[PDB]
């Protein structure tokens, strides 16, 4: 069959990406059809804070230098994330107490994870799943150490240790125009860029059940008027793997000039935290689903 990356640059998209790791990689089909099919990639856990820095200032690049590695060979565009998370955050860091320290660990968690990978990733995403689904910011640690100062710290931080990648800010719940959080996280990103805070994209962690593609056409276009260069679909599956939903989704970032492409959460059914929805767009002998297929003719079309 044809390929989703391919035809998605013909377009004059940026990518069609996924998440992997090493594990992936040399099991199954997930090698060749990421090499024919996907031009970027991400990793599923390998760049998370519990595993590059288990115990302080004692780091472990070994999965994320694989994918790395990989990607370089193969030609493959890569994204890196997430920094700063309050998931697989490791207990030395939720036990801190003191603003000075955990300004100081942050940075440097920072720093050291792009600094070994400079300019060779295109995409960072920086701080993840910030907002309560009111739109208040959420009470991790960071915030409640911190304070808001947490998210400019963190952007004005990578910017410096590699002004070449783009820095996105990522959150899920952004499908709908008229959810809080998507209100939210438009209205505070206006406002941290006019304060000259370097967010060069949204990120729309995109888990969706049937039927809610249709609401993407609006609400990504909302995401793109605050301002960013970019942004980006991330870690999209649907719940029954649809055509309609699947094809509403690419032509939401089609409709979007700031959109620079599409990563899904996966390659295959079977290897899904939600299998039993066989959300993806390959099943499980790795043949390409009938959405695969649909997301083609609308490319080619």
């Amino acid at each position: 069959a044809q390929s989703v990356d391919q035809l998605i640059k013909a377009r004059g998209k940026v990518y069609f990406g996924v998440c992997t790791d090493q594990n992936r990689l040399t099991t199954g089909k997930n090698a060749a059809i990421i090499q024919a099919d996907f031009g970027m990639v991400w990793p599923e856990n390998s760049m998370q804070w519990d595993a590059t820095e288990p115990s302080q200032g004692n780091f472990n690049f070994a999965g994320a230098d694989y994918l790395v590695n990989w990607a370089q060979q193969n030609g493959k565009l890569i994204g890196g994330g997430m920094l700063v998370w309050h998931s697989f955050l490791p207990s030395w860091v939720s036990s801190i107490t003191d603003k000075n320290t955990l300004t100081n660990v942050m940075k440097n968690h920072i720093t050291t994870l792009m600094t070994r990978y400079k300019g060779k990733i295109r995409t960072w995403d920086v701080v993840g799943e910030a907002f309560n689904e009111d739109g208040s910011l959420r009470q991790t640690v960071f915030l409640n150490v911190i304070g808001e100062d947490y998210i400019p710290i963190a952007f004005q931080t990578a910017r410096a240790a590699d002004p070449n990648a783009k820095l996105y800010i990522m959150d899920y719940n952004l499908d709908s125009a008229s959810y809080p959080k998507t209100q939210a996280i438009v209205n505070r990103v206006k406002q941290w860029r006019a304060a000259g805070v370097p967010i060069d994209g949204i990120g729309s962690q995109t888990h969706l059940s049937a039927g809610q593609g249709a609401g993407v056409l609006q609400a990504l276009p909302l995401l793109a008027s605050a301002g960013t260069p970019e942004v980006s679909i991330l870690m999209l599956d649907v719940a029954g793997a649809s055509p309609t939903d699947y094809v509403n989704v690419v032509n939401a970032c089609l409709n979007v000039q700031s959109c620079v492409g599409i990563t899904v959460f996966g390659v295959a059914d079977p290897d899904s935290v939600r299998a039993s929805t066989t959300p993806l767009l390959f099943d499980g002998n790795f043949n390409p689903k009938p959405a695969y297929n649909a997301i083609v003719q609308d490319l080619q079309q």
